[PDB]
């Protein structure tokens, strides 16, 4: 059975500099492999941001990174696919693609075609019980959040596993049970960013 892995996708850790840098750090690995000179600190400054709480309203991770990307000592959450995609486009205006809502199989096609995929999921890589989520009210409707939110680069798959770069795990070798992985991914909104080989 077909085992695919993009084992030369660069490896970066969010810590120590970015307590909440999993999205920008995964994005950095993706951009580097695509040929862009960039580091996680530049991306951390460039990502669109929204206040954690303002005028009694919580920030929407669909609008920007919510709160403090740098330090756990201040409130913060993360950022979802929209703003994260806009940042990718700054660097790949003609190749960056938002695969959010497509099927897992599309993502595997991307990887097999040689393009790794940044994905939003949760830190356990398995579906979470409903009571693990909160609903925040924002200026743009309700959003489901979990403080388990995490972001990694999909770099490979086999029949039983997927293979990732996890900006919080100090290792080139991270595989997790495929099925649970996919269900966790779908549960967080099927959010995914990649790019294509040639300009569009």
């Amino acid at each position: 059975d077909e085992k695919v892995i993009l084992s030369n996708v660069p490896f970066i850790q969010q810590l120590p500099e970015l307590d909440r840098g999993c999205e920008v750090t995964s994005l950095a690995m993706m951009l580097q492999y695509a040929g862009i000179t960039v580091d996680k600190m530049k991306l951390a400054n460039e990502i669109k941001k929204v206040d954690f709480m303002n005028d009694g309203v919580r920030g929407n991770p669909n609008e920007g990174f919510v709160g403090n990307i740098y330090t756990f000592s201040e409130s913060g959450y993360g950022v979802y696919h929209g703003p994260l995609f806009q940042l990718a486009k700054k660097y790949l205006p003609n190749k960056a693609v938002d695969l959010t809502g497509k099927s897992i199989e599309e993502l595997y096609k991307s990887v097999k075609a040689g393009q790794p995929v940044v994905i939003i999921t949760n830190a356990t890589f398995a579906p979470l019980d409903e009571d693990e989520f909160t609903t925040w009210e924002t200026n743009n409707g309700d959003v489901s959040i979990t403080y388990n939110e995490h972001c990694v680069v999909l770099i490979g798959y086999d029949q039983e596993s997927v293979y990732i770069r996890d900006p919080l795990k100090d290792s080139l070798d991270v595989k997790v049970p495929r099925e649970k992985f996919e269900q966790a991914w779908v549960q967080m909104g099927s959010q995914a960013i990649s790019y294509v080989k040639r300009s569009k």
